[PDB]
């Protein structure tokens, strides 16, 4: 019913190590998001990153999400018959990079970050089987 | 009971360029496809290539689809909640490069090619909800 | 080509009729199965079908290619649902066989089962159809 | 995560007063259900009366769901392509009838029971859903 449903529907099965649901239009900010992880800092700076006019910059100085610095390994945010984003996180101190995808609805985007060795297709599908939910409803 | 019915209508929406039905099990060949297109030449080994135990050659030494140079961008072919690959064809003289989807049903694979600029998104999801259509009426 | 949704329907074998026909701006039969009465559904049958007055088709009845049915379930406009349930009626030595309404986005389709075939089938084989024109 | 996140799935739009994911194998008995409602108390004996082999009685006597007297509008359970019943509760004292769907998985029910007014197709296509949803997992 609530938001923080949402998030526990997308972590559910297991292979996602965090999830959140961001507003990225009027309600531009979190409205829910896995306690004490890195989804709950996102900005509404790094979400019109993700939503931006600009569909290139992106791929040449990547972007951050809840200041975790990332890689854009797909664009398909506004192509014809999608709406998702995958993403990679990049690795520092020995850590194994993350798959992360994002689902956009009408009003909200949907984040999952998979845990380690989780692939980006499960999360693109993941992700956009919400978005489409989300879009009916 | 014909497959070139769902070809047809993965041509419709006027995004592809071909679009093909190719089976991956006991009917290890192309059940419909474009005619004219080289989907319609997909060989038994170039389906083995594409749904066997091996997912890292084809990113090596890439795959061939009716003997046409291709490259794999991903393979979400076995992965959990997926059942798409996304290709891409390789260009010889600058000529331009075309994405390729594979949607992965029972014991049918949905495969399309876009035209020039199609991007592999709306490719990934055109294989990817024929596959899931497929599946659903099991 | 619509035609090719409607022989699309007619594989797995438990239908003897099916068709794709339009209820917004194109109210008229896009497709149907040749010799059956789905190709002559026509748009005042398709306004009931579709109609504002979702109690009217229950106390009269309503007409498919001119052939009497009963409505049994009405689900077209409930949410979660975009279905019809309906059976022909028998004329005397007939037996009787249901049929199923999907609506989608602008078409509609409406599938008729044969002897026997369960209502629930034909519904599932409806709202699956009209789920992928859906989401597709 | 757990079998209440299911029951929480069901309950998220609101159309629900009740759900619950009851087991008819070989662990037949409520798995989950919502809190004070009458699913809760689901026996064995009312989980085979839903699931058994006699598609009949029950148009004939009804069958009662945590001891709530209900009556069978359609059975699908075992029909092809289908896997839902639709049944509905019997009025008491004056209190409106309430439409109740069943989904069937491979080891679990997925039951639900709409709120005053909710319509049957709504509940068909909910418990429908999440059946589907559970058969690809088993």
């Amino acid at each position: 019913a609530g938001w923080q449903s949402y998030v526990d529907n997308l972590m559910c099965d297991g292979c996602c190590q965090e999830a959140a649901i961001v507003g990225y239009c009027d309600a531009k900010y979190v409205w829910a998001a896995t306690a004490g992880g890195v989804f709950q800092s996102i900005t509404p700076i790094e979400i019109d990153m993700i939503v931006g006019k600009d569909r290139e910059g992106f791929f040449t100085n990547g972007l951050t999400l809840g200041a975790k610095k990332c890689s854009v390994i797909r664009d398909s945010l506004y192509v014809d018959g999608d709406c998702t984003m995958d993403i990679r996180t990049k690795s520092q101190g020995g850590e194994p990079t993350y798959n992360v995808a994002v689902g956009r609805a009408g009003r909200a985007l949907v984040i999952v970050m998979g845990k380690e060795g989780v692939h980006g297709g499960t999360l693109n599908k993941k992700a956009y089987e919400l978005a489409l939910y989300l879009r009916r409803s």
